[PDB]
This record gives C-alpha cells, structure tokens and sequence, in this order.
C-alpha cells in the first residue's frame, strides 16, 4: 500500500512512534498520525468536542481506505515505558501525573464522558523530563452519557415492568466509576512497580482477586510509599462502585493538597502556553 | 396543519384509531397512519426485517413535519379493550392468543430483537371474531442486541478492569427475559381480568410487589382457571431472569400441548394466506 494523496498533500509521512511520525508541511511541525485499519465515529466526535490540557487533540482527520487520525506529538511517550519491568517513579512524579490524570477524568464526568480503558499504555507524557505534561489519548472504547432508556421506562407505571429492571435502578449512572477504578491500579503500578492483581505467584484467580478487591500488599515495597498514598490508593481500589472515590473526592484527598505540585504543573502549562499567548486587554 | 404532499398522493385519509385510518388509492385497500411528532430511525429498520404472520408489517413511511408510518390495519382493535374493567376472556382465546404472542416473541428473541414495551395495548387483534390472528406493534423502545462491549472487554486482560464489569458477566445475555415477564402479566390480566400487581386495596408498594414477585391471588376469580394455565403464569412471573420460562420453554409447556387450539390458529392462518397465494410447482 501507500498513504491517500489528501493525507500526503498536508503530511510528509515518518517512523513509527500503527501511529507514525509526520510532519504538518504549512507550519513544519511534527505531528503523530494514528492509522485504524477499515466506532472511530464516536471517538473523532469525542475528541473534538474535548478541550482540555490533559486530554490529547485531534488536529485533523482522513477517512480513507484506512483511517487516519492526525494528532498532537508527545515526545516523551507513554508512562507503561517509565513503569514496565519493576521500574518505579518518585512519590512526587506520581503525585504530579495522577493529579493531572485526575483533572482530565474530572473534566470527561463533567462533560458525560467515560473513557473505559485507562491505564499506563494511554497516558502520554510532554516531554522526556521527570516534571511535565501528561495527556489521556485512547478514547476508542470511550462511552457518552445522555438520557437513559432507565430513565423513560421510569416515566410510565411499571404494570408490566420486570424487577431486574427496578432493581438495576439502585446503581443506575456510576458507570463513571469503573474510571476511578482504573486511576487507583494505575497509582498503585506507580508508586509500587507492581500491579495490585497479577496471576504471577498466585493461586487466586485474576477475576477472584479483583470482585474480593483483595490486591497483592508487598510491605517491603510499599515502606518506601507515604501513608496519605496508600489511603489514596486503598480509597479508590473499594469493589461497591457508589462507596469507590471520585475524582473530586481523590482531588480533595490530603495527598493531593500539595502547593508545591500545583504550582510546578501551573508552571509547566504556562511554560506550553507561552507559544499560543494572543496580547491581553489590560 | 395539512398532511404533506407526498403522503396525500398515495393515501386519502381518515378517522382516527396519534393513528389514522386511511385508503391506499391504487388498491382501494384500508391501512393505518401511524404519525409520531418530530428512534423512529430503529424502528423502521426493525419493522422492515422482521417478517412474521403475528408481527405488524410496515407498507410505507413519510419523514415530514412529522413522521408518517403506513402499517397493516387491524380491525379488531387492542387486546386492552378486551380485557379493560375486570373483562376476561374464555380460557380458550386466552391459549389461541398466547400461542402467538409467544411465537412472535420467539421469532423477535431468534432475530436478535427485544420488545421492552409489552402490554395489551400493544397487541392487535385482526377481527371482531374470537378466534383471529394478534399481531405485536410498537417496536419504539425495542432493543437490537448485537456484540456486547462486555464480550470486547473480555478479550483483553482484566489488569485494569473494575470489579462490577466482571460481576455483570454472570447475568449479561438475559435482556430478552424482561419480554418474558411482560408476557406472563398479560396472561394473568387476560384469565384473571385483574393485574397481577396494583396499588388497588394494597399497603405494599408497586416497586416492593415486583421485585418481590408477590402478585396478587384472588382465588374466587382463579378457580375458574385450569391449574396449567396458572402453572405458565407462575414459571413467567419468576423474579430470578436466569431461571424464568423462556418462550421456547413456555411453547413446550403442557397449558399449549393444545392441538385443537393450533390447528385453529393454522386455519386462521391460511384463511388469511388465500388472497396472497400464488400458483404452486405440483
Ligand atoms: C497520539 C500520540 N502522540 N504522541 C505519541 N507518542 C502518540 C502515541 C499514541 C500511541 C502510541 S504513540
Ligand atoms: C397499527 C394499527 N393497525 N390497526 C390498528 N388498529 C392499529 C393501531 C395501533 C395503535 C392504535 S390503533
Ligand atoms: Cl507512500
Ligand atoms: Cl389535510
């Protein structure tokens, strides 16, 4: 095969970073083009809709005999290569990724989005410095929150109803949650090296492990990890949906009430910003 | 208002039964205008798949100022009707009707379609007589199952999946079962003449009744009935919808063991057959 004359009218094609390298050739900055063989309808109308600066942009689209999607380049790749093989990051690293981590998956609950497939492989940090910019990308399996067909049904008299149905009433909309979830294995990879449920040296099942919630504790490992990280890590990784924190309830959580941590991503977003700056009305 | 343009040219219409009744003009024939103001999209598609003798058929529709549906009229009218203020059918008609209702659900559960909305209302007799064929209408909040987000979700390791995702996989693939219910409250409505759950002369909630499964008996009014009828009625209305009758069970049931009964339904059949039959290869 080749790339569609359209794509290769705007785009000079590179290395693969399938998603692979290119450069925009009216502005001459790189960009990263992720190529889906022929649900990218919704994950398109998701991302454009979006505007947040932990959450990846589409800076456009090709629907061809592939689809290519045309998005922003981070240099410093996903944070599964800063994590895999027992590699573990500083406590103040974890702090200022899942913080921001918790802004984007705030922002996506406020907006009736739910990203469903969190985890390190789609986070992307900025840079290749310890203190940058992470961004959420992978929003394939990505579900929008409207008016239930629950909520209709609940309208009418339930003569005929069945009581599945009123029963499933009780947990209705903490779907979100299943987010939350996510950003606790992610935090405990992140502070311990380790995921919390692995089938590696174990007799339980996978799937017993996590409906029990009962996660691997590695005392020796976790010596090292702050107690306000841990009850973070503990308080988000809770198997009732409707106790599990939220991503308001983890920002309000001590660990994360760090001046020091807020004030060096507020740097690092200024930092990007400085380029986009319009003069200001004084 | 007016009727639009395109829909006047193929129809005079008339009185209604929002539904009207109205006259194709090539064939002089009688057909209902079902008009809905501006999932209709659903279906139609629906409608338009599904080929069954106890199935409405759609014959046209009109995208307008409104939504015009041309369906097969029903001169019988609803099955409401029939049994409204405490009116009961003789156990008889009962089974005939039933039996159809039961093969229509079959058909719609073997094609990947769940009703969700079945109540007397929605079941249409095709003459004033007795004996007649029913026909299932209002496909709006019908449902079409196809491949589960569950089942792509199971694909992958459940590293990062959260626990009720992997709890909900013991009930998944049970939705058609709310049918099922639905149809055991029409039989108990049509032997008995009375709902099987009500706030008439009642301290319990109509929530509280349901996911009970606690009808109401009034053995005065059910000594009228056969103990197999009440026995179907009671393997359909099972709050458990993994251990509830399916329609293929209900079918099997000894109350539908009825050769009398199907061999009125096939005579009904073919009685209705005799216009549309063309020539046969001896
Ligand atoms: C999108 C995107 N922007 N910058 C990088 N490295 C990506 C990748 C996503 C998935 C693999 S690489
Ligand atoms: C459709 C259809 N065909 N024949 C009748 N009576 C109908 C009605 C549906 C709902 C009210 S009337
Ligand atoms: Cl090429
Ligand atoms: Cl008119």
């Amino acid at each position: 095969s080749v790339y569609p004359k359209a794509l290769r009218d705007e785009y000079i094609m590179s290395k693969t970073l399938e998603v692979k390298l290119a450069f925009e050739r009216k502005t001459c900055k790189k960009v990263a083009i992720k190529i889906i063989s022929k649900n990218v309808e919704t994950e398109i109308e998701i991302l454009k809709k979006l505007n947040h600066p932990c959450i990846i942009k589409i800076k456009n689209f090709f629907d061809a005999e592939d689809y290519y999607i045309v998005l922003e380049l981070m240099e410093g790749g996903e944070l599964f290569d800063k994590v895999v093989g027992n590699k573990r990051l500083k406590e103040a690293t974890c702090k200022l990724y899942f913080y921001q981590m918790l802004l984007a998956v705030q922002y996506l609950h406020e907006n009736g989005i739910i990203h469903r497939d969190l985890k390190p492989e789609n986070v992307l940090l900025s840079s290749q410095e310890e203190d940058c910019l992470i961004k959420i990308t992978d929003f394939g399996h990505s579900k929008i929150l409207g008016e239930t067909s629950l909520m209709r049904t609940l309208c009418g008299t339930p003569t005929y109803l069945a009581p599945e149905v009123l029963v499933s009433v009780g947990t209705a909309g903490y779907n979100r949650a299943v987010d939350c979830w996510s950003l606790g294995v992610i935090l405990f990879i992140c502070l311990s090296g380790y995921p919390p449920f692995s089938e590696h040296r174990t007799q339980v099942s996978l799937k017993d492990q996590i409906t029990s919630g009962k996660y691997n504790f590695i005392p020796e490992v976790w010596a090292e990890v702050s107690e306000k990280a841990l009850d973070l890590v503990k308080k988000l990784l809770v198997v009732d949906p409707k106790a599990r924190f939220t991503t308001e309830e983890a920002l309000r959580h001590p660990w994360l009430q760090d001046e020091d941590m807020k004030r060096k991503f507020q740097d690092l977003l200024s930092e990007e910003n400085e380029s986009t700056a319009l003069p200001q009305v004084l």
